[PDB]
């Protein structure tokens, strides 16, 4: 099992997207939702400054895997193959 983390909010398709494929996978991950804008946005300045990110984010969903940050839904499509070696 590898490790997936992904931030959300509700009322966003693209965080469906994202979480439908890793269930039509099988693979299971943590949610972590946040509606409010104002928690949104203190997420974002946080990761932003974290070392952990690798670009500056400021929509969701945001995906990690093994604590390598992936991006949003068109950066997991473009990873598609990788991550279904792991
Ligand atoms: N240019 C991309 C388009 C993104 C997109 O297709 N929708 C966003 C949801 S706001 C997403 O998570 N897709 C992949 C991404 O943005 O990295 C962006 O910054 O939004
Ligand atoms: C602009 As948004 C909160 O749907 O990533």
């Amino acid at each position: 099992a590898m490790k997936v983390k992904i931030y959300t909010r509700n009322g966003c398709p693209y965080c469906v997207w994202a979480k439908q494929w890793f269930e039509e996978n099988n693979i299971a991950f943590d949610e972590t939702i946040i509606d409010d804008y104002a928690q949104r946005s203190k997420f974002y300045d946080e990761m932003n400054q974290s070392g952990k990110v690798i670009f500056p984010i400021s929509t969701v969903p945001q995906i990690f895997i093994d604590d390598e940050h992936i991006g949003g839904f068109t950066e997991l499509k473009a990873n598609a193959d990788k991550i279904l070696n792991k």
